[PDB]
């Protein structure tokens, strides 16, 4: 597949991202709407992530789940690098959260399900993320979660990763479920030093409205020791999840 800028019509900007802007785009050849991201070699090289881009781009190129933002392909030219992505209309979970303040059990439980489902999928292919934050979570037309973290902020980093295998993403689901119901990440502090401290000591408390079913599931996810964290299956089978998911 030989792709090229000339193969798309560029529409409105879709905001800025680390290392380049994303644009709404339509394939002249297909009329198909999607998202185009432009990255600059110079900025990628400068700061050492040019190896990650290929590494993840390659891996991300083989994932196929309704809850994983798809990458139909990539290409470059002399100075820039282009990623062709699926277009998620409803924005980022991070935006919806600060708009709504927080999510109720139904919304949370349904997102966690979708998240656990994509992660289950990724596991069978030995694919882990190592950093799942709300701003990298996009929403489709039916409001379904779409992970756009070409996996392969200390707020969403597990202890073993700041002091690992696929146990990391369980800790990820733990942080997210909390942030969704409560409106903020569990180890969030005023200093970056105390956040590091809170994460390592795994100390968080729940606001009175968070239910027991939710506390159980989160308390089992946020374990300092990774082997003690449940498995995706257990999560998707959790009583709280099952009773509140769409
Ligand atoms: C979320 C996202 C992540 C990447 N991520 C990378 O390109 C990337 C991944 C891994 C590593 C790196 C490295 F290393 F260069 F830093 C970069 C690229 C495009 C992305 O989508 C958007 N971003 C900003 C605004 C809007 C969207 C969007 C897309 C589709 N529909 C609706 N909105």
């Amino acid at each position: 597949r030989q792709w090229a800028l000339e193969d798309f019509e560029i529409g409105r900007p879709l905001g800025k991202g680390k290392f380049g802007n994303v644009y709404l785009a339509r394939e002249k050849q297909s009329k198909f709407i999607l998202a185009l991201k432009v990255l600059f070699k110079a900025q990628l090289e400068k700061a050492g992530v040019e190896h990650q881009l290929r590494r993840e781009v390659e891996i991300q190129s083989h994932l196929r789940h309704p809850n994983i933002l798809r990458l139909y392909g990539y290409f470059h030219d002399a100075t820039r690098v282009y990623l062709i992505l699926e277009y998620a209309p409803l924005g980022t979970v991070y935006r919806e959260l600060q708009k709504l303040s927080k999510f109720d059990e139904q919304r949370t439980a349904t997102y966690i399900t979708e998240l656990a489902n994509a992660l289950s999928y990724c596991h069978s292919k030995r694919v882990i993320h190592r950093d799942i934050k709300p701003e990298n979570l996009l929403l489709g037309s039916a409001g379904e979660l779409k992970i756009a973290d070409f996996g392969w902020t200390l707020d969403y980093l597990p202890p073993e990763m700041i002091e690992h295998d696929e146990k990391v993403d369980l800790w990820s689901l733990g942080v997210l479920c909390y942030e969704f119901l409560v409106g903020k990440p569990p180890f969030e502090a005023n200093t970056y030093q105390e956040t590091y401290k809170r994460i390592s000591r795994v100390e968080f408390t729940f606001p009175d409205f968070v239910t027991e079913g939710a506390r159980d599931l989160i308390s089992r996810l946020l374990k300092h020791n990774p082997s003690q964290r449940p498995m995706l299956r257990e999560v998707l089978e959790h009583p709280w999840i099952t009773a509140n998911s769409s």
